[PDB]
């Protein structure tokens, strides 16, 4: 298929040894007028299709919604381009995806799935008990290239984050199919980080503690601001 | 075929809620040298068939010119580039598409047959009041992609202007298929709106009393230069 | 076949009315990984075969060459990108078409081709007086778009200069095979004349006298910082 | 083939008279979302072919890599974009093509294989000795289009730089199919070359001499900062 046997089958592998809890998906995309455009949809269902042989077509679901169909869908979950995918369980912790998640980046569609499912971010104590401080708004874009081998790692980071904080949102963006915003926050080394877009940006996969810190940066002047 | 079942029933839907006065749509294509061409005929082709199912096939009409075949057709709407799309009624309000109404756009095409079907622009009376005074031309162009949220009210917003009035021209154009043009204006985020190849120029899908006002504001330049 | 029935038949009565002399036609191109870049060789072989069947076979001839394989020839003529059209006679007279002839701008090749075939410009007897004193190189540049019906006219007329003068170049081209140049000398509206990368620009078809104006305007400041 | 018969004799006639030590050609490749993949796939895979065949299957080879499949290649060559080309000879010159290298493009990807064959910079002893100061990472980027015959030149020269230096890496970027990047370096007229992201850029294909200037002045203001 689209996804070559030998890549089904660790996926399913790393489903029953990974999966825990239900996960939904949903996909918001209009591919009227366009071919390619309908790309994320086959990967999306075999992946989910994979997965649920694996664990049971009842712990994970995916919902196709074009906007011209579906247009309330889409203002509930606050999609303004498409393609987005929403990776969320019982409840919508802001986990986005804006782009085709292929070639590397496919490992940060699983990952993010199986974190969702597992309902833990993959992030220390310490992190997590400073993380708690913040009640403002934050929005973590990280834009990356189904290429790049360090994107992955910053991308799910971002994610766990999104997961751990009900203030967070966090959207992994595909610079080729977003160059309006990669040309905008002036992305060239990927991943490149924006939060809030634009109070921080960084380049590079760095550090959870490193990546606290620029989040806590961005906290700490939107409290200032706040009077 | 491009418009999936669930799309032409909500097509059809809303075109018996929406449709009223007779529609004409031209598409400007050519054989060669257009890579979207031939996927902007077929697209027209269904929304024209669905429409026309859901209210009247006479009362609805697309006429595809080939530049080369219809100079004279194509230099009467002042065409220049392909693939053009002019949505008209009885007369020509100065509505184009510029390139693949595709994706998210798509709902702009469909609103922009649906406005000019009601001869009705979606703008207030306050609106339509004041730009009765504009009497020059004024040609405003929106630069769009076919994913962006924003774009089509920006778009729309355009064209109600245009049907608005007759010396307004709006032209929905898309970025990625006129590259030359969006680098000229310097076109990153989108939508982006030139009014007079940059006599007044603004970014986001902002109110309409805001609209109003550069288009006001551009039209007072014109108006003190023409007076000289 | 790009060119159906119908178009052959205008053509060949085109030709025998107007071909006279014989016609050399040079492609240089290098379609090598773009299969949509093979057109311009398509269209010039029927062209070239369609004229021939009405006037001979040996009095226009078509030669096509890959600066890959023909880099002396790619060289001799002054060819910088592809792909470059060369229309001549016996005698180069610096006329050349960057791009894809399609659409409206196919007229423009055919009457290019005609004019070199007549090997007579189109132009005043008072135009070619004045013209005759210009004596320093001079290069005409047409943007035009496929789809624009005045462009053919422009374009036709800056080749009848380059017809008429030995110090004069002529080139017609294609803005969106050419963005890069479209951009750079701000081609908004076609057609856009550049003389001598910018020294004078002009938009529209103008008429003959006002075209030979901005020619002597350029040669003018030529001459003058020539002797300066 | 995309590759005919009079380009492929051409490039058996070449390799004879200039291929030398073994070259290995890496390409990154994406089976999804990547159009330009598939023809360069192709385009290489011939390539190799045809000069394997006049030099000898053992002395060029040809390894395709999918970043999915292959995450540390990708990484230890550096790769975030695809579909890109790696040139290598025994090590790795810091050598990449961005993009398809097609039309007058192909050229750049010949010659570059034959320098590289060959171990040896088509520069002068006098630029080649100056360069061995330049030991601080140095990075040369040339955006180009596949029809500009000046870009061949530009590109050639820039890769000659990264072989004979390394801590210099040159990398041929298609304006085309990475408009974010061209516009974020305000690429309009091509070649453009833009070293260390910024540092400094100029246009056109310059004497060996001036590109060694920007390299050296770059070099210089790199060292200082470095000294501080």
């Amino acid at each position: 298929m689209l996804l070559n046997l030998d890549v089904r089958m660790q996926l399913k592998e790393l489903a029953q040894k990974e999966f825990k809890e239900p996960v939904s998906i949903k996909l918001f995309s209009q591919a009227i007028g366009c071919e390619s455009c309908q790309t994320a949809e086959e990967l999306l269902k075999e992946t989910v299709e994979v997965i649920g042989e694996a664990v049971g077509q009842d712990k994970i679901k995916l919902d196709i919604y074009s906007p011209f169909t579906h247009k309330e869908e889409t203002e509930k979950y606050g999609v303004d381009r498409v393609p987005t995918i929403v990776i969320e369980g019982d409840k919508d912790y802001g986990i986005r995806y804006i782009g085709l998640p292929a070639g590397l980046e496919f490992t940060t569609l699983i990952n993010g799935i199986f974190h969702v499912s597992q309902r833990k971010p993959q992030l220390s104590e310490k992190t997590l008990e400073l993380l708690q401080v913040v009640d403002i708004p934050i929005e973590i874009w990280v834009f990356v290239t189904t290429s790049c081998g360090y994107c992955p790692s910053a991308a799910v980071m971002a994610w766990d984050f999104a997961l751990a904080n009900d203030y967070i949102t966090s959207k992994v963006i595909d610079a080729s199919e977003n160059q309006d915003l990669a040309e905008q926050f002036q992305v060239v080394g990927v991943p490149k980080i924006v939060i809030n877009k634009g109070v921080a940006e960084f380049v590079g996969a760095q550090p959870e503690n490193a990546f606290l810190g620029y989040i806590m940066a961005v906290y700490e002047k939107l409290k200032r601001e706040k009077e």
